[PDB]
């Protein structure tokens, strides 16, 4: 399946089935996308929604989050687990207030410079909130790509990771990137699951290698032992 076909089929799918009404999808801003991405990294969406709403109410802007005492941030985070995310979240908020005048950065370099923000997250923030042309690659997106293009190596390996980043770059369009990237995350989270993927409900089923050979269990490769 060519790249043009890949994005086109994903976009058509998103239009008809994709969720576009979550709290962090309404009146999107870099701040809301960032906050949600960090909460979603290690936590299920259902659990995240109430916390996101509580955070946005208490911290309407990044400067409000920055000026707040860390103890208050951790108290509100209670129940989400993986508190390192919270600690970095607060530091990043303070970095935005200090270095960027309270305006969450809208350029890749500045975003990726924040604590707790990686290449994929920075790309997600700018693409989802401003439509900037950046590809993403988290565990969910990587699984979809690895299966579709049969990448059997372990993503923990440098060459494999770079290979997956190349594939994401190839299929990610500029036109409609905000929709494409959200769709990819949705597919990997709801359709292309680790176990028994719902291939019949997948928009890439007609070109996916793993589906053609019923070999989804081989991709991505597991850490050798
Ligand atoms: S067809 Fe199946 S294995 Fe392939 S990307 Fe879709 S859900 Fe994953």
């Amino acid at each position: 399946m060519q790249a043009s076909q890949f994005s086109a089929q994903v976009l058509d799918w998103y239009d008809k089935y994709g969720r576009k009404t979550l709290p962090w999808q309404i009146d999107k801003t870099p701040y809301k996308v960032w906050l949600s991405e960090v909460m979603l990294q290690q936590t299920q969406v259902a659990t995240v929604i109430p916390y996101f709403e509580r955070f946005m109410a208490r911290f309407p802007t990044v400067t409000d989050l920055a000026n707040a005492p860390l103890d208050e941030v951790l108290h509100l985070w209670t129940g989400l687990g993986y508190y390192a995310r919270a600690r970095n979240l607060h530091k990043a908020a303070q970095q935005v207030a200090t270095l960027h005048g309270g305006k969450f950065p809208e350029t890749f370099e500045e975003v990726a410079a924040l604590p707790g923000v990686g290449r994929s997250t920075a790309g997600a923030i700018l693409s989802l909130s401003l439509g900037k042309h950046f590809p993403i690659l988290d565990g969910n997106v990587a699984r979809v790509l690895a299966r579709c293009y049969a990448v059997s190596g372990w993503p923990g390996k440098k060459e494999v990771e770079n290979k997956l980043w190349s594939l994401s770059e190839q299929v990610t369009p500029a036109v409609g990137v905000e929709r494409f990237n959200q769709a990819m995350m949705d597919l990997g989270a709801m359709i292309c699951t680790r176990s028994k993927p719902k291939c019949s409900l997948c928009p890439l089923q007609n070109g996916c290698i793993a589906a053609a050979n019923n070999s989804w269990a081989l991709y991505p490769g597991k850490k050798p032992k």
